[PDB]
């Protein structure tokens, strides 16, 4: 079969690190396994334009493998042209870039899978890191050192402990719950969550979480808010100026979910005004972030309160190993005709939800 | 009585934040309380040199209050001139700037107290923070953003999860154990510790910790090493070229304990060479760090691996509130003549060590 694998070019960086599997140079570590199994692997980063390498191969591709860190858009037109397509895989977690609705509507027997669970610890760690970095005012502290300065009062005046803070998550799924688990031994005043379903009772008790039934009530009492919810009609543009006005004054906000859950200029205004003390996370809208994106240069009144990174939390080297292995497992379930997929990995099974 | 309070000057920063109690401008929140009781408070940052404000007032100071973040050196010489001194307080935790040996060995009736426990959570958080920042390669990632770049492969190639790593602490006292407690839900491969005495089995088991008998074998198997031990003859210059050569290749090292536990140039050399993937923490030797202290400019091969900050982890605003409250509590105990100190706060009681 023909497998088209779309990843970013890591350039020099691929040679620096063999465990950087998720790039065109290193091919998820599955290049030899695929050839041994008697298949043809096309690997490319060239995914935009009617003459892109991706589109050259779409018409007789049996399998397309994608990643949210360099996403091949599996569009209506591409689905039309992909005459042999049987399987789309996300080597990672996130299918925003795939027109699942259309695949389903067509009636074609196309399965779509992702490596569920492979991102979750990595993102949850990124949230804990970002909370600590914002709350303890690390960024301006490290900046002093490398700028050959030393003025402890300039840092201490906006540095706190996470202990004794009220921490709320919007969404308590796989990532949000693991964020709560990691917060327990930091002795927060309380952990709170808002979600469309309850945590099972024993899960709730394990982290001492209290469910709050609406979002305004949730954010109004929270020192720290973290977003761990899917992007849909209920969350798109959820963090806007109106809702930000109901946050505790001087709150810290972390978003590793999706950029579009926030209105970008409204978050920036809230940080500059002092409504927020800090904002951070690794997700942006649009993404990759343009140079002029307001979250790059936004700061609080002290010139800090920014802990933004590019979108990379889910592409640590440990996550990438899980993606590579999980991709191999999915491909094996497919090639053997067993279709013994992990149920949690399935997005569509031969076109069906 | 006369109280001499030695703190740093926060300047404009003190006005920005009324909760910044540990500076000369804000006086631990006790200035009016002392005034209302008829006491005289001298507050100064001027602590060096013979004509300093500190030395002007030492001869009839009843009480001297100090902080580790701007330490008044209560030397033998100063103690001998301090004819009315009865009480030395640390508005915080850390007493190396006080000559305890001289007080205890002479038998001078001088009590020395600190606010025990008030620093521990703050420093342990800073350790967790620093571990995450180094292991997940945060610094160059944030730098991309504010420099208007975006190149994920350049960060990812040296970014890991904390999960699945072997993590070792040198020292398992108050801070070290609280670090281990916070690491448990991060699902390390294993938690290890070296110390001069064992944790009790119960405490070991609560965090899944295994004791390793010597430091060389501890560090040899650790992806992450954190230093949480006092500075003494066993730990001075402990992290040197020889010991660093026994670290696991590409380890991450965190030190929020004391700067002199490391040999500075040896740590810089190990980072530059790849023996360490990263180093961070907030303690330095000398301290404050000179403009050209090697730990400011050191980097790993990728230009990262540096998570240094100035010494501030134990002077967050939450810690400062604990210091200020705790100092007032010690002064109340003294002024009333109750001397009902918290047992854990006593370093010396009228010159004597007391059972822990």
């Amino acid at each position: 079969m023909k497998i088209v694998l779309v990843l970013y070019d890591a350039g020099k960086h691929a040679a620096d690190e063999e465990k950087l599997y998720g790039c065109t140079e290193n091919k998820l570590g599955i290049a030899n396994w695929l050839k041994d199994q008697g298949h043809e692997l096309i690997t490319t980063s060239d995914k935009e334009g009617g003459n892109s390498v991706l589109d050259q191969h779409i018409p007789d591709a049996d399998i397309i493998i994608t990643t949210p860190f360099h996403p091949a858009y599996i569009t209506k037109e591409r689905i039309d042209k992909a005459k042999k397509l049987k399987l789309v895989v996300v080597a990672g977690v996130g299918s925003d870039h795939i027109d699942l609705d259309y695949i389903n509507q067509t009636g074609k027997k196309i399965s779509v899978l992702e490596v569920t669970g492979s991102n979750v610890v990595s993102v949850a760690e990124h949230v804990l890191m970002t909370m600590l970095v914002l709350v303890r005012n690390f960024v301006p502290a490290h900046e002093q050192i490398i700028n050959h300065d030393w003025e402890v009062a300039a840092i201490a005046k906006d540095a706190y402990d996470i202990e004794g803070k009220t921490i709320a998550t919007i969404g308590a799924g796989r990532i949000g719950y693991r964020v709560l688990e990691r917060l327990v031994p930091f002795n927060p005043k309380e952990l709170l969550y808002y979600d469309y379903q309850a945590l099972p009772k024993d899960a709730e008790e394990k982290v001492g979480a209290r469910r709050v039934e609406n979002i305004e009530e949730l954010v109004a009492q929270a020192d720290i808010v973290t977003i761990n919810a899917p992007l849909h009609a209920g969350t798109k543009g959820l963090i806007n100026k109106e809702l930000l006005s109901k946050f505790k004054k001087g709150a810290w906000l972390v978003n590793t979910a999706r950029g579009a859950i926030c209105v970008a200029e409204d978050v920036a205004a809230a940080l500059e005004s002092g409504q927020l003390r800090g904002y951070g996370g690794d997700v942006w809208f649009p993404q990759p972030a343009p140079k002029d994106h307001p979250w790059r240069d936004m700061r609080n009144k002290y010139g800090a309160g920014n802990a933004m990174t590019p979108h990379y939390s889910g592409t640590t080297l440990d996550a990438q190993t899980r993606y590579a292995e999980g991709t191999k497992n999915i491909l094996e379930s497919f090639f053997t005709g067993k279709f013994d997929y992990r149920p949690q990995d399935i997005i569509l099974l031969n076109g069906e939800y």
